[PDB]
C-alpha cells in the first residue's frame, strides 16, 4: 500500500520539523472549505484526520493561528501542518475520533430513543469547558452544532473541532453576522447584528442540549423567520428593549410558553432550569460558559461514585487551570469538587 | 359526512359575505403560521385549501389585504376568507386547491435518477416570471420564490405562486427584514444582510429555482450563509469590492466557472444563457421578471404547433394585460406571438 512522507512543523511544540509517514489515505468529508481526509500514521498506527485548505498567499492562513495557540483536552488537537501543492494548500493533521454528536443522536432518534442523560451531562460539560477556555482567549467558535462535536464511544471524551468559522471578537469591532449554522444561531445573528459576542456559542450550546433532550432540533426553519417564529413560540415574543440588546434596528405576540412543557415528563428540572438560562434574547443574560458548568445539572459528574454505564471512569473533569478560570476564580470552590482536591 | 358552514367574504369584489359549506376537511399541512386544511365546497364540489392564522385582532393581516388584490392565472385565487375561534381569534383563508408543487415534482425525477424534461422547464419558469412581472408592477415582493410554493396542476401544466405570508410592498428608502427568505434561494445581498433590497431577490430566487430543475439538485446548498457564499463563489467567480457595494453592507480569489461547465452536456445554451442574466451579484444586472419572459430559452413556448407531451395544449401564456407590461410596454412584440388571439 502507498506511503506518503512528508516534512510538518508540530502543532504546538517548538518549531522542529518531523519526518511524518502516513499510510491508507481515504476521503472522509468535502465540505466548502477544502477535503478532510483519514489516515493512518506508520509507526503508532494512530488514525489522524488531515484537512487540506487552499492556502491564499494574500493572508495567514487564520485557523491555523488559532489552532496552534490552543492545547485543552476537550478540543481536538492539531498534532502537525505542512503545505503541499497538487496551487498552495495547508494541510492540518488532527486526531481522528471515531463519533459525532450529531451521528450518536441520530441513531437514538430513529430508534425512537433518547441519549441517557448520564451521556447528555457528560457531552454538554465537556462542550461548555471547551468553550470557557477558547472564550478565554477572547476566541469564538461561531459553528457550534451536533456535527462539530468529535466523541470517543469507549471514553466518553468530547472534543470541539472545525474552527474554519474561528475568530478573536474585539470589542467596537465589526463581525460578519453570516456565520453558524441554520438551526444553531442566536437571535442576535438573525437579526444581521454586528457587534455580537462569544455569547453567541452559548446560545448554540444550549439549542445542542435542548435538541439531546427532545431528539429533534429546537428551533427548526427554512428561513430565519421561520425559526424565528419556533422561537418565540417557547421563548415568548421579545420586548423592545430585548431586541435592542441583539441590537439590529412585527411578529404575533405570544406569552411565556412554560419550558416544562416543552420536553417530555420525567425531564429533569435541571436540566429545563438549564436551557431556559441558556437560550436567553439577551446575550448579556445567558450563563457564560463557566457558570454553565457549574450549574446544578451537572452535580452529578462531581459526586465521588460517579461511573460511566460501560462500568469506566468518568474521563478528566476538574483539571481546571488558572486561563480556564480566568473568568470568575471563585466558581473552583464549585467546579473541583472535594475529592478531586485530597492530595494523597 | 360533517358539514361546516360559514359565513365567508369573497376575496375579490365588494365586501359582502355569503354562506359558505364544505366537507370532507382534512390537515394537509402544518406550517410556521399555521395548519393548511383541504376541503370539499358543497355546492360545486371543487377542492379548496383552508389556510388558519392566529390574527391579532388589533392589526389588519398582510397576506390577506395583499390577496385581496391580486388576479392573475399564475398566482393561487383567494376564493373566500373567514374568521372563527378556538378566545383566541383563527383567519381562515379559502384557497384554490393544486394537486402537486414543482417541489415534490422535481424529488421524484431527481430519486429515479432523471431530469424533468426541458419542456416542463421551459413552461414552469415562464409561468413563475410571469407571476413575478405582475406582483412586481405593483411594488410587492413575495420574498419566499422557493419550489414548495410553486403549485402545479399536472394535466393542465399550470403553475401557480402561493405564500404571500413573507409579501410585502418594498418602498424605496424604507428598510426591510434581510432575514425572509430559505435558505438555498437566498440572494447575497440578503446572506450579507442588506436591508435596503428590491424585489430583484425574487428574480435570484427564480434563477435558483431554473438551476435546480437543470441539475437535478439546489445549485447554492450550505448550511450557513459563509458555505452558501462559497458555492455561490465557486460558480460566479470572486464579487469585485463594487458590486459587494451594490449588494450593500475575507473570503478566497477564486475565478469565475465557465457556467457551461456546471451542466450536464446536452443542457440547451439558452438555459444556460438566462441562469447567468438571473444570477448575477450586482442586483440592478439581473433581468427583470418581464424581460425573462422575453428571453430565447422560451421561444419553443411561443411556438404556434407547441403541445404537452400528454397532447394537450398548453395553459394561457399570452393573455398579458396593461398592469403586467407596464414596466416595458414594447416587449409586448416578442411576448404576444403572431398566431395568438
Ligand atoms: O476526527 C474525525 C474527523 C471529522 C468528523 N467530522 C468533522 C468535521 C470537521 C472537521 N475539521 O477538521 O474541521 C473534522 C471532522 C468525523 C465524522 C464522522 C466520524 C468521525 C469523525 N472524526
Ligand atoms: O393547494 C395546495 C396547498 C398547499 C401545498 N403546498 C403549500 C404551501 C403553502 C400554502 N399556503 O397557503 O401558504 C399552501 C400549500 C400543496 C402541497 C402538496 C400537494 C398539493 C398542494 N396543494
Amino acid at each position: 500500500s502507498k506511503v506518503t512522507t512528508v516534512v510538518a512543523t508540530p502543532g504546538q511544540g517548538p518549531d522542529r520539523p518531523q519526518e511524518v509517514s502516513y499510510t491508507d489515505t481515504k476521503v472522509i468529508g468535502n465540505g466548502s472549505f477544502g477535503v478532510v481526509y483519514q489516515a493512518k500514521l506508520c509507526d503508532s498506527g494512530e488514525l489522524v484526520a488531515i484537512k487540506k485548505v487552499l492556502q491564499d498567499k494574500r493572508f495567514k492562513n487564520r485557523e491555523l493561528q488559532i489552532m496552534r495557540k490552543l492545547d485543552h483536552c476537550n478540543i481536538v488537537r492539531l498534532r502537525y501542518f505542512f503545505y503541499s501543492s497538487g496551487e498552495v494548500y495547508l494541510n492540518l493533521v488532527l486526531d481522528y475520533v471515531p463519533e459525532t454528536v450529531y451521528r450518536v443522536a441520530r441513531h437514538y432518534s430513529r430508534a425512537k430513543q433518547t441519549l441517557p442523560v448520564i451521556y447528555v451531562k457528560l457531552y454538554m460539560y465537556q462542550l461548555f469547558r471547551s468553550l470557557a477556555y477558547i472564550h478565554s482567549f477572547g476566541i469564538c467558535h461561531r459553528d457550534i452544532k451536533p456535527q462539530n462535536l468529535l466523541l470517543d464511544p469507549d471514553t466518553a471524551v468530547l472534543k470541539l473541532c472545525d474552527f474554519g468559522s474561528a475568530k478573536q471578537l474585539v470589542r467596537g469591532e465589526p463581525n460578519v453576522s453570516y456565520i453558524c449554522s441554520r438551526y444553531y444561531r442566536a437571535p442576535e445573528l438573525i437579526f444581521g447584528a454586528t457587534d455580537y459576542t462569544s455569547s453567541i456559542d452559548v446560545w448554540s450550546a444550549g439549542c445542542v442540549l435542548a435538541e439531546l433532550l427532545l431528539g429533534q432540533p429546537i428551533f427548526p426553519g427554512d428561513s430565519g423567520v421561520d425559526q424565528l417564529v419556533e422561537i418565540i413560540k417557547v421563548l415568548g415574543t421579545p420586548t423592545r428593549e430585548q431586541i435592542r440588546e441583539m441590537n439590529p434596528n412585527k411578529f404575533p405576540q405570544i406569552k411565556a410558553h412554560p419550558w416544562t412543557k416543552v420536553f417530555r415528563p420525567r425531564t429533569p428540572p435541571e436540566a429545563i432550569a438549564l436551557c431556559s438560562r441558556l437560550l436567553e434574547y439577551t446575550p448579556t443574560a445567558r450563563l457564560t460558559p463557566l457558570e454553565a458548568c457549574a450549574h446544578s445539572f451537572f452535580d452529578e459528574l462531581r459526586d465521588p461514585n460517579v461511573k460511566l454505564p460501560n462500568g469506566r471512569d468518568t474521563p478528566a473533569l476538574f483539571n481546571f487551570t488558572t486561563q480556564e478560570l480566568s473568568s470568575n476564580p471563585p466558581l473552583a470552590t464549585i467546579l473541583i469538587p472535594p475529592h478531586a482536591r485530597i492530595q494523597a
